């Protein structure tokens, strides 16, 4: 509807409606995932039916 | 609906609406997960049905 | 609607809607990843029916 | 010299001599690391002159 | 000289001489490191003059 | 000399002399490093002179 980001001399801003941003610094390191239907490394993730 | 997020002179700054928002620094490690349906490492993350 | 990202003198900023925006570092290492119908490293990620 | 590693029906075991070894998870998340002449993140790590 | 692993029925055994050996699961994430001669994330790692 | 990685129904072995070995899984995610003469993200690594 009315969102907003307002501000002045800034260094970083978002505004998400609804979805997924990444924005910063990640690292995974998996060795061994088993199972089915499973999610191993996720960082900005949204899901549904 | 009216959200929002005012200020003057910042550094940083999110407004997220039902989604996810990652902007930090993260580090995961793991070495062995198993089962099935399993959610290993997940950093910004919704689910539904 | 009426979704907005306002400021001045900034260095980075971001306004997604309903969808999915990467902007930062990420580093994912796996080594084995079993079963069916698993997202193994998804970074910035919708999904629906 | 004589050094030794003995045993039987074990599941690790390690013999390093004036190195490193490094063989356990590990997981680091800086932000900001300042000066010079720092070290930040360092696992198994030897040093001289 | 006379180094040695010696076992039976085992799962990960190392046997390193002045080197370095990285045989684990690792991650590591920064964001700023500032300054000269500076190691940021070293895993495994010797030196000298 | 008489370096010796000896066993039976094992999975993983190493006998490093004087180098670098690197088996494992590994993430770096770096955003910003400065200065000269630095090392950023080094896994297996000698050095000398």
């Amino acid at each position: 509807h009315d969102v907003a980001t307002v501000a002045e001399k800034t260094k970083e801003q978002v505004t998400n409606v609804g979805g997924a941003v990444v924005t910063g610094v990640t690292a995974v390191a998996q060795k061994t995932v088993e199972g089915a239907g499973s999610i191993a490394a996720a960082t900005g993730f949204v899901k549904k039916d």
